[PDB]
């Protein structure tokens, strides 16, 4: 309510990667301290955390052990199981709550929430067996996409459905999992948008970033986006509501498609500091993990303009030669690397911020390191 | 010479106060590790190193032991011998150097850097017994400020001669320690430069800021300095001349007194970030911290646009439980504290850098929150 966290006390985090980490550098720099629960010795918040418990994620002897020992918890891991969440809730110091967590783990639950908060989003139609899915695909006809409602860390469990000819690989997709059949929603952009909301009520926006996807894994966020003044107020005014709506304590990520027409449709949610806000670290006055630490420590807000024009680029395992050996090039660009100790492929490992008088600039910064060839050369056919 | 110490690689750091802190923190988020020498348990920056050495700064044995573990080594406060700059320059990996640091250590002998790189300081004469304290007050008259050449600490540091009748105050100092006699220069603002120059040369210099002290201790950073944009094209010419002469490899902070005439004194050089350096952090493309890593490693610089004005406000022992009184009005600021256990009331415990369009509504804000009371005279 008008409950207080401050410098000195200690941050709990549930989750030992990036998002884990970027917090705990941000409470850091304000005097907090900081203890970490990660299954994994030597992770990347617990080489900047005061206090490491290597625990498995539903061992709630290990959770309570992080609770008692924290003045207020968080998370960065989305898939913690009812009771541990309960347990948190009423014997520690929890003030993101459960529920707005509880509403996005699920693609189908999301989805009505969202529609029950007043916003629109792709037609949709629930898949637990073969025949809901004929039902699905007569109802939205083609195109249109098959995805699980839960799980998948990557998007691996996804059917695009272009003709009857697709039918067969999404009956199989159906077999494995309970789905959720969409609407393809032809768009020019994908965008996103950060909201912060703090325990007192307290809400900040940060501005809408364009997001390119290569292979499912986020390559480019740009900020500004590059859409019409009248486009931006909108996906702002959306997350508003969403934040409203959703009694938001913390951050919540805004995931958007983007029509030539001016339309949008929400794509998905994220309860957390989420990997499209990164740009913040550099190109805003608060970082989202500074904007994190105060919401749920109930201190003000930071502003969130933006002072530069920027590009995030993510720096997965099989760009990390590339640069730490173009290293003496990156004049205008701001390197963040994890720390983490084995590099696989696509791991992300670091990104890297580039800011600019002129977006153009930037991205073509980006282009003439030559780390990322291999995205730009997926990057056609395009359309 | 053209070595990069890269991402991944480990940074020894002498001293664990906040400036090696905010160090730490900066080379953290580009993935190095951190090692802190520093005599105390729990220092500002070992609460943020990887690895903690506990040992006297003289200690050489330690110094060693950061060394091995250290692919490269920088300090964070200018009282180490500059003995043990030298083994480290010889034996492990110290781009900084020794030299640098000995200059300006001595009040007098940085006095002779800055006049050697040729660039105004106030008339000056050594004291070291009473009889040349006379023949320096006979040469240079009143008003005069007598100062320590070393240390920066203790109860003493310097004496305001303004008559006659401050003569034995000073007198008392002069036989405490080795002293300089100044000319007393009649300034409208104090200002600074924070300069950085990498391993392979590039140099980059952050907004001039105009500088507050109360009781010797810095308050107030205000930025940009209100001062003319040729006096500011001056202070930044300075500063780029003596990081040139003085070889500088890292980071320096330039301390300077700027006249109704519109001249430049320089006061003060510090081989390091400094508090008057702060503001950067939440008002500058690049951080000084960020950028005296960059340096040190030899990685491109980052850039050091103002992307906001802002005042930096310092938090002594005697403020802080205002803070945390306070925290629920802190719009607009941003809050850096170091982690020290002991508020002693002049002690450096943290700052809050004001961020607003306006410099005179930051300032206000200042005066609003009430906190720094007895500094807002
Ligand atoms: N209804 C839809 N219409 C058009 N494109 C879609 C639709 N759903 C998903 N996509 C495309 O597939 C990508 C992955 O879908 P998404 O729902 O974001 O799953 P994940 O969270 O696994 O990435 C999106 O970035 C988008 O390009
Ligand atoms: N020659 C001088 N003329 C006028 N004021 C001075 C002079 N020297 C020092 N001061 C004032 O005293 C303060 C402290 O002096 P300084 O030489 O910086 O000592 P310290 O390094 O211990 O702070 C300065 O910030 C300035 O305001
Ligand atoms: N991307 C994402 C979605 N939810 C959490 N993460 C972040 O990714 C890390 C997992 O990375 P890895 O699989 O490389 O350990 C988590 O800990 C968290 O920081
Ligand atoms: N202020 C200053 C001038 N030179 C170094 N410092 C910083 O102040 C610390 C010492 O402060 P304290 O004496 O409060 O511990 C040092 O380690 C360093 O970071
Ligand atoms: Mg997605
Ligand atoms: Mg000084």
């Amino acid at each position: 309510m008008t409950r207080i966290i401050l410098p000195g006390k200690t941050i709990g985090i549930i989750g030992g990667g990036q998002l884990g980490r970027m917090m705990a550098l941000a409470a850091k720099e304000m005097g907090y301290k900081i203890a970490v629960l990660d299954p994994t010795k030597n992770s990347p918040c617990a080489q900047v955390a005061d206090i490491e418990i290597v625990a498995s994620y539903d061992d709630l002897k290990a959770i309570q052990h992080l609770a008692e020992i924290s003045d207020v918890v968080t998370y960065e891991f989305e898939n913690i199981d009812y009771r541990c969440l309960q347990w948190l809730e009423k014997h520690a110091y929890l003030p993101q709550g459960s529920q707005l967590l509880s509403k996005t783990q699920n693609r189908f639950t999301e989805k009505n929430a969202i529609e029950k908060a007043g916003l629109p989003v792709a037609t949709y139609r629930l898949v637990q067996n073969q025949e809901q899915l004929t039902e699905a695909i007569a109802e939205l006809s083609y195109p249109s996409v098959l995805k699980t409602t839960t799980g998948g860390y990557d998007g691996k469990g996804q059917v695009v459905l272009r003709s009857e000819a697709d039918v067969d690989e999404a009956r199989k997709l159906a077999n494995a999992a309970e789905c959720i059949l969409e609407k393809w929603v032809p768009f020019e952009k994908e965008v996103s948008v950060i909201v912060i909301r703090s325990v007192s009520g307290e809400t900040k926006v940060f501005p809408v970033a364009e997001n390119i996807h290569v292979n499912n894994i986020l390559h480019e966020s740009i900020v500004p986006a590059r859409i019409t003044e009248e486009l931006s107020q909108k996906a702002i005014a959306y997350a508003k509501v969403l934040a409203d709506e959703l009694e938001l304590v913390g951050t919540l990520a805004v995931e958007m498609f983007a029509t030539a027409d001016g339309e949008i449709y929400i794509n998905e949610l994220a309860p957390r500091p989420h990997n499209s806000g990164h740009y913040t670290q550099d190109a805003c006055e608060t970082s989202q993990f500074g904007q994190h630490i105060r919401a749920i420590c109930n201190l003000p807000l930071g502003e969130t303009n933006l002072l530069k024009p920027v590009v995030m680029v993510n720096i997965l395992g099989e760009h990390i030669e590339g640069v730490l050996r173009q290293v003496n090039r990156l004049t205008g660009c701001y390197l963040h690397l994890y720390g983490k100790e084995e590099a696989k492929a696509q791991r992300k490992m670091g990104h890297v911020n580039i800011l600019n008088d002129n977006i153009e600039v930037a991205l073509e910064k980006a282009k003439s390191l030559h780390i990322w060839d291999h995205q730009e050369q997926l990057l056609e056919g395009k359309r």
